[PDB]
């Protein structure tokens, strides 16, 4: 048969239909109806026809190939979502040996106590920053203050290649360029069930902090759902650490499940 990822969770009616839920890898045994299929997790479960239709009418992500290849890098990290900031600083923390972070390029002029190499690569001129950056020699990059800073590939892959998970701080966007670079990485969203679940993960920041945490949740899973790996969610911000772990062990391994050239 074939292989299939969930981009969706799925009246009181019983039947052979298989639950699943986003992330979930399904091996499909026969697709010939085009309704319902029968499948397994790695029952029957609706077509992509089928998801469409029902959303169109109850107003798309369904499913999405994917086959297994073997990898001989560590895949790069990237968390998203409310408390993203305290989970990566934490497995850093946690896990010295297994997670680190890349060392970014910027134009702007090194102190007198940074090192080069150490602290950022302090590019020379700001026209070669743009020049490598046109040149899609970064999985992403931005502008503060009046300089560049830029998360290369290179220095991804030299994290990753030496076989510890590369712990980014950059957008969704991010994945489909780390994806094109052949460094898949595990990308985490942490989804608030509600304004007061995100009050509850962080207990310090102010209700307007949490609503406008809350917006931008909701903005991020709209539009980068099927860029996710996989999507935790807690009571506290001590279940959904647990759950980033659980998921960055069970994603890794040299066997990973990436996106097939077959098409639904
Ligand atoms: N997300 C993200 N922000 C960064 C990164 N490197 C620097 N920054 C941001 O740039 C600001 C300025 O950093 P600086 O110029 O002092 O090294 C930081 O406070 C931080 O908000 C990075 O790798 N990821």
């Amino acid at each position: 048969g074939f292989y299939i990822r969930a981009l969706f969770d799925y009246c009181g009616f019983l039947s052979q239909a298989l639950s699943f839920r986003f992330g979930d890898v399904l091996h499909v045994i026969d697709a010939g109806d085009e309704e319902w299929w029968q499948a397994r997790r790695v029952g029957f479960i609706p077509s992509k026809r089928r998801v469409e239709r029902r959303e169109w009418s109850r107003l798309v992500l369904s499913y999405e190939t994917v086959t297994q290849m073997e990898v001989h890098y560590a895949r790069p990290i990237i968390i998203l979502g409310p408390t993203k900031d305290r989970a990566n600083d934490d497995l850093l923390s946690e896990f010295p040996d297994k997670f680190g972070s890349c060392v970014p390029h910027t134009t702007r002029p090194k102190r007198e106590y940074e090192i080069d190499g150490r602290d950022y690569h302090f590019v020379s001129s700001r026209e070669k920053m743009e020049k490598d950056i046109q040149a899609h020699k970064f999985i992403e990059a931005g502008q503060y203050n009046s300089h560049l800073y830029g998360t290369s590939v290179q220095s991804v892959r030299e994290v990753a290649e030496q076989g510890k998970h590369c712990i980014l701080d950059v957008s969704a966007n991010a994945v489909r360029r780390l994806q094109a670079a052949h460094l898949h990485p595990i990308a985490i969203f942490i989804r608030p069930r509600s304004l007061e679940n995100v009050l509850e993960i962080n207990k310090r920041i102010t209700e307007e902090q949490a609503r406008k945490a809350f917006d931008r949740a909701t903005k991020l899973e709209q539009e980068f759902t099927e860029c996710f790996s996989a999507i935790v969610e807690g009571d506290s911000f001590e279940e959904i650490y647990h759950k980033v772990k659980r998921v960055i062990e069970d994603l890794s391994g040299p066997y990973i499940w990436v996106p097939a050239r077959e098409r639904l």
